[PDB]
């Protein structure tokens, strides 16, 4: 009392027989517990959050005489809210703390005193733990009771007599009660039983207060949805549930997703709502950011859901296969015809123009179909650069996968149709290039149907991947001794294209020795007998590179066959599952979609009618099923 | 295992425990396991130092994965330990 050091230990120590008679000193000396002297300079904490930090098996009943006293002091709207003025917490009001510890019946006091139910804990303790944070939960006294399990604690906020703690409202970041109940939730079982009962829960009565608008719609900064945040952040529990629900009360019936539509028995057509799985390009869709996004962790496992793979399956047949192939067999014909016009090019360049004759204009209608397929991909390389969904997420291809590939081929044709105008000399070198690019593009294709050879994987990781460096450091071993066997070799003309065998140290330039020896030991036999010669050290050395060379490299690279044979497992035909999503929606995204090519209707109004996406049509993706119940 | 990850309650006796327990904020705990006799800086032996470079353990790797002796690895690889 007297200092805050004591106070501060009496509050703590949690006995109220030492803090009986003291308020008469606090008001006869005009001492209020919410002055600055009270409030340590590091944070700005109060008597009342040490506390509630220092609850007795949840049982400090001197907290109420701290209320009164508080009152007494006529500072008490202030009192409560006492914000730590330190950067690693913020906010942080009592309100906070006593949710935060389990008991409901302190929050019961403080929000009957009115305490502030929206002080916004913009602490940097706070932030998700990519942040820096440690605990992510809203930033508000209703996504703290929701996010930690308390479902007596936002029941309660939700219809207190007093100031209401309106689920709607959201936090700076714009994440809502259900965001960051999405925002904490797992993979695990407990975890995301309780979040999916919860955000039941939070949507239902959110629904029941406000049957005007879906509390699931309201977007954070970024844009995205509950649903689409659980896409995004990779959370599959959540995800499952939210696009597996069904509401029976008619009253909250309109925000359901997996709708019934008849049964006959054994046999159930269950319609599954994608109000919100495409949107036709017109706003982010949660395929997209699900399968395009390559930075997802559980990317598979939510493909499969169950809308999902069955709306690949509808697309792949129907404008998803039949363009697959068309594109397919046009690339081929349009590489062949590379092939053929690059083949045919007139003798030493020499661009003339001869085209008069049947095989000449054969050949002036190859170099321009060739030409028109060239500037087709670049036209669709600059509109899939130009196209950008999100900052942040979006394809960002350059420098990436194969979409460079195509950039770079275009570049290529491009080049040598100028140096071709200008037809120069050793300049159609990169035509040929260009051809080779070509054919590796082939490589790439072939990830659709039909257990796709699964060179892709192979070629994706062998590309900067162990296998890199391990060649990398051959070439140094190998190399090495190139060096310290010709250096141990190096002591008329021979008649030879390399300048001397050694010959007593002639040298010249270390590449001619070191490639003579280079392409001698890579073709292994011809051996070096001779007579005397220097010791048995340098067959000796020459003996055990070859032994460890063979047998390391053929026992190393079989095991690494088992490891990657062992590892090729149902995660590579997830890769196929992937490639195969990947071309769907490619082949969507290249045309316009919202054509009269979607996906099927379903419900006009009432029993099908809802505001979670599109007009009351709630375009439907039914799925049929048979079940014995 | 369970001498690494021991923890006493009654203060009498809680002086000898390794697992404390520094603060949690709901569901997240900071467990502070002590580590006084893990690494010594070579001033006395220490455990990680018999369990790891003695090769004659028989469960060197499980061992080794016990809980604070992974996390302490992971911790010198990002410090000094893979720079």
């Amino acid at each position: 009392v007297f200092n805050r050091p004591i106070l501060f230990d009496i509050v703590s120590r949690g006995s109220t027989a030492d803090l009986d008679g003291l308020l008469s000193f606090l008001l006869t000396h005009k001492k209020r517990l919410t002055d600055e002297e009270f409030r340590e300079p590091s944070t700005g904490k109060t008597c009342l959050p040490k506390a509630l930090l220092n609850l007795s098996n949840g049982r400090n009943d001197t907290i109420p005489v701290l209320l009164d006293i508080a009152e007494r002091t006529g500072n008490m709207r202030e009192f409560i809210n006492s914000p730590f003025r330190d950067i690693y917490y913020r906010g942080q009001t009592s309100l906070h703390i006593a949710i935060e510890r389990r008991c409901k019946h302190y929050v019961e006091l403080l929000v009957a005193q009115g305490a502030d139910v929206h002080a916004q804990a913009r602490g940097r303790f706070f932030q998700p733990k990519d942040e820096g944070g440690y605990f992510y939960f809203g930033e508000l006294p209703l996504s703290l009771a929701a996010c930690t399990n308390q479902p007596h604690i936002v029941n309660y906020l939700t219809e207190n007599p007093h100031k209401k703690a309106d689920m709607r409202r959201q936090d700076s970041r714009g994440n809502t009660v259900l965001h960051a109940l999405v925002a904490i939730a797992d993979n695990t079982r407990e975890n995301t039983k309780f979040v999916t009962k919860m955000y039941d829960l939070l949507l239902l009565k959110c629904s029941r207060l406000f049957p005007d608008s879906n509390l699931e719609t309201v977007l954070n900064n970024d844009g995205l949805s509950p649903l689409m945040m659980a896409a995004k952040t990779g959370k599959i529990g959540v995800f499952q549930h939210i696009i597996r629900r069904e509401v029976t009360d008619e009253d909250t019936r309109h925000l359901s997703r997996k709708f019934k539509d008849w049964a006959y028995g054994p046999v159930y057509s269950s319609l599954y709502d994608l109000s919100s799985l495409d949107t036709c390009g017109e706003e982010v869709s949660v395929l997209e950011i699900l399968v395009y996004n390559s930075k997802i962790e559980n990317r598979h496992e939510m493909l499969a859901v169950e809308p999902i793979n069955e709306l690949l399956r509808d697309k792949w047949r129907k404008f998803g296969a039949v363009s697959f192939y068309i594109n397919v067999v046009s690339y081929l014909c349009a590489m062949v015809i590379f092939t053929l016009t690059a083949y045919y090019q007139p003798l030493e360049g020499t661009p003339p123009y001869p085209y008069r004759t049947t095989v000449d204009y054969l050949r002036l209608a190859g170099e321009v179909i060739t030409l028109f397929t060239g500037v087709l991909f670049f036209f669709t390389s600059i509109k899939d650069l130009f196209t950008k969904k999100c900052p942040g997420v979006n394809s960002l291809f350059v420098d990436g996968s194969f979409q460079l590939l195509y950039f770079i081929y275009s570049v290529l044709v491009v080049v040598s149709a100028a140096l071709y105008l200008a037809g120069i000399e050793a300049y159609l070198a990169v035509m040929v290039f260009a051809l080779v690019l070509g054919w590796m593009n082939a490589l790439y294709f072939t990830r659709g149907l039909k257990l796709t050879g699964t060179y892709s994987i192979m070629i994706q990781k062998i590309l900067f991947k162990d296998l890199f460096r391990f060649l990398l450091v051959y070439l140094l071993f190998m190399i090495g001794y190139a060096s310290a066997l010709v250096t141990l070799l190096n002591p008329q003309s021979n008649c030879t294209v390399p300048t001397y065998p050694a010959c007593r140290d002639s040298e010249t330039f270390s590449a001619f020795l070191l490639d003579l020896f280079k392409l001698t030991i890579g073709m292994g036999d011809l051996e070096m007998l001779s007579s005397a010669k220097y010791p048995v050290v340098f067959i000796l050395l020459l003996v055990t590179y070859i032994i460890l060379t063979f047998v390391l490299l053929l026992n190393m690279l079989i095991a690494l066959m088992g490891e990657t044979v062992g590892q090729v497992s149902k995660e590579s035909k997830h890769i196929w599952k992937l490639q195969w999503a990947t071309t769907i929606l490619d082949i969507e995204r290249s045309f316009p979609v919202f054509l009269r090519k979607a996906f099927r209707s379903g419900e006009m109004v009432t029993v099908g009618k809802s505001s979670d996406g599109t007009p009351d049509r709630r375009w439907c993706f039914r799925v049929d099923e048979v079940n014995w119940s």
